[PDB]
């Protein structure tokens, strides 16, 4: 795999997509694969009843976290030419929440806690890291595919830490991070916030663009004919449920690019 | 399209300043177009008495929330050449509440919550997309356009997310939020801050301009002879209600555009 | 109509350090300003009283815009402000709280940052917090119209001229539909609990030419310096810096005719 | 009088390395020099046994208060000056751990560093020139160790006429009420920052690949026209179980050309 | 000693390498050395009985604390290292490196449906050098004497050691025994390394962390040199914390380093 020049950019060697993607949460339910929900609000976070074994902190409801979020782009059919993604713009869709929220005695409630932000652009599906916050998290029984190993040694990175990539919307947010010793051709970008209490901020626009050139002045090259968007997005809690934006706006900015072969 | 710039002379240039207020919903039926109230204070966020089936939550009075504010600009005619917004200054209109908010036992209240910064400025209304915060939210029973469509599907963008022009001062903010799919020939800028004791920042001076040019040096072109500015603000809650800015300035800078026709 | 810059030299330039005070309502029977960088306490008053508070605050719990005005010597020419430093007067406020059980008092809450300079007073805007607020009974010139028909930009909106210390800062925010010939820079912080952060130096300037290269041209040869700062509450009083400095800077520009 | 430059040599170079201690008040009083406390952590501060006349918040114990820190650098003489030596830059960083089992804990509930805070540093070729002012119409400041500001409390909480004047000369100014005067301090470079608030979290950065410039408009450092560079400064992060605490020191490295002059 | 110039960026005269550094907490449980927990989550912080007079804010188990974590690096051997001259040395010129984290949100659990989080006192330090980083030993307190086991404490009266001072003792991070809480960076030390340190204070204060693969820091001084492996041998030394949930103290799950080398010629 030799990479070569950038096509002159012009009508027929140039392509754009505008896509929106939506947030996942856990599908508690059993079906054939499981269903993701599409949801910006997930079911409320509580301890069990009284009798109940289940512990909550241990093995949550699948109803109650948010998985990453996927995507596929296959650019127009074309020594050999390939796309390559070299700009884009992403941009959250999200509406300040308040009447929605509810109130106790007239406070006011809202959206804080949490956070996470991220965004993953690659020419194959993300390369990821299975990790336990805890010695004691499971995750949820059914729909999320859960980090294999003991949790008791998963909570730091060492050679029994799994690996896989992201190929269902199955994936949980706080059981997987983002593999930096892998994930070649291709960029991500991720901001955790952390607190019971954080407020959310969040900036949108159009007049913004992210370049995703290497230090050699190259994209992300689509060397199966497929572009990877994946992607997730916390905004906190309100009244005991995760929120999330509405969607993750893309805007993909494609050019063709030589390569050896 | 679109041609080169006429170079800028007394007669091919034109700057116009203007206030525009916030808008809060109006809970009165009209006679006639339903009213907007032009106020930076809202009505108190509360239940209601524990007999009523009115869930706040759910269908608020409009007297709580704001919409989107609009103004429209037409500039001189002109003896094709069109009018061109190259850049603009835009402020806020602000003082701090201190006495105003009161006391208990001395310990002086705050303004604080979940806030939104908004402008947009372009050549057609804004394009808005409509959305719900919860699977049960509906919006206001009278004043507002609520977002067509069951509240359980419109949590996240789909196929069915209703799409919309703020043409009128109807627009909740808290259910329409700005289209990246669409508005071409727009620039538009949004921050949304959650949590319910959120401090607002505010700066604003006279020595700051915003360029509006695109990636092609081309600014807002007003193909129908007008520019639309549509914008709104929310600084959080005070004692249950939620206050606005007095207003939003803008002092807009045009210039004339060759367009091949 | 603008000319071009004279010369920078010995005679054709001029400097003035100078301490604006903080200005407080006075409550007592021109009124006299309060130079004070802590207020009286902001409380309710006894359940008799027919005062609200809210509506109608002593005087003494209001910060004002401060006043300073320079004539640079005697010298067609005109003195430009073309640079500044400002600077906040400040120190840490930590045993002058007291404590409660030894639990440390604080000082947070809602906080503004104003300076303004020109060639003629700032041009301000009369405006409501609330549906109901009026302002203080004495010292205060409050806006005149309904408080109800105030809390928005409108054309019942009055304008008015910082001539006097009189101005209160939650009633009377800058004007930028006027205000030509000046800069002014705002920022305000909300919140009950918001603590200040406030930096300062002695290496650090700020220009103040427009998009022409022309600084403030002082036109009837006077300098208009108005500004005011409050760094929220402690112990239901608000505190203010201990004052605002300024260094100016002052060239010479011919203005035609 | 300033002249140019003398060519960067071995000889005309000069460097030194140092760490600034805190300083806080001293209760044990005098008659003779009194004596700071280099800590970074004071007493406790709370009120006086119910039925006391000592108001804590009006004349606190020197023990709770945070003095500017002084030192001086002498940088070596200079064969037949005249020649003068120009600090021209440095870098400064500040000496801190978290501190978080130190602090205890209530039924498991961890203990926190925070409040208001100060960041502080002055680098001069004479005592840095500061301002005496209170807080409150009732601040005395304590009643040994710090000199405090000369005047009625009631107006000195702005800066007017009565606005006393004075040169940190000893490590007994209170950072609570005095001030560096923005008017004075020529040949001087100094940097605040205070942040207020009861329970605002500290955030201190330090590194070492980081300077400080310290040339003005003219390509001029700070010129020890004396022969001395007088450094002052003071750093405090919060309070912690009512005791307020600092960075263990503020460490310093000085970089001196020499400047010529008429 | 003498830097001379770097050597032309060639295949044969460069080298990366890539590496997860884990997080160190202490390990009360005792004949050699002793082991490192590895772990992202510590023991909870607690007051013993009401019998106890082990005072928990002056002696903590060592299961409270984070150590500076520790790695080495030796690049590959040098063909035609010495000549005549001068010799030829690995140089560090850049990195990036990057924290391995997730958001806690269910693992934290809740009291009656309000979510627990991660907030409090956090530290964020890496450390790269050609030798072992230099640190200064200090006391928080006038009492804390730190682990009765596992660190390495200050040697001193913990009385005179809460100030930078000449009694202030000085020791390289050559184990990962050293508590972050007791021991900081010598500034006046460290030549030939580059180091970073972020400490936020107070109980409750939310972690903020960024993390990406598009990023690199440059590690050259005011000369243009960088790191200088003088005995073949790169010292990574890093500790993050951010913060604590349900009483224990929280780390990223590893902070990873891509380490760049070129060849630097120097004057024996």
């Amino acid at each position: 795999v030799e990479v070569l020049a950038a096509v002159p950019l012009s009508e027929e060697t140039e392509f754009k997509v505008e896509l929106f993607v939506k947030p996942v949460i856990g599908n508690t339910t059993a079906a054939r694969e499981p269903t993701p929900h599409y949801w910006s609000i997930s079911s409320a976070i509580h301890d069990k009843e009284s009798g109940s074994s289940i512990k909550v902190e241990e093995t949550p409801d699948a109803d109650t976290t948010v998985c990453y979020s996927l995507a596929e782009i296959a650019p127009p059919d074309i020594d050999m030419k390939v796309w390559e993604l070299y700009r884009m713009e992403t941009e959250l869709l999200v509406v300040p929440l308040v009447n929605a929220l509810g109130n106790t005695n007239g406070v006011v409630h809202g959206l804080a806690g949490t956070q996470l932000y991220f965004w993953a652009v690659g020419g194959q599906p993300l390369d990821v890291v299975g990790v336990t916050p805890t010695d004691k998290y499971k995750g949820p029984t059914t729909y999320t595919i859960n980090p294999p190993g003991d949790p008791r040694t998963l909570h730091v990175y060492n050679s029994n830490t799994p690996k896989a990539k992201v190929t269902s919307e199955r994936y949980s947010v706080e059981s997987w991070a983002p593999d930096p010793s892998r994930n070649d051709n291709c960029r991500y970008f991720g901001r955790v916030v952390g607190g019971a209490a954080t407020p959310p901020v969040v900036s949108y626009g159009n007049n913004s663009t992210i370049p995703l050139l290497d230090e050699n002045g190259i994209g992300i090259l689509c060397l199966q004919g497929r572009l990877y968007i994946t992607c997730a997005d916390m905004l906190g809690t309100a009244n005991s449920r995760i929120h999330t934006p509405m969607a993750r706006f893309f805007r993909l900015h494609f050019r063709q690019r030589r390569v050896k072969n």
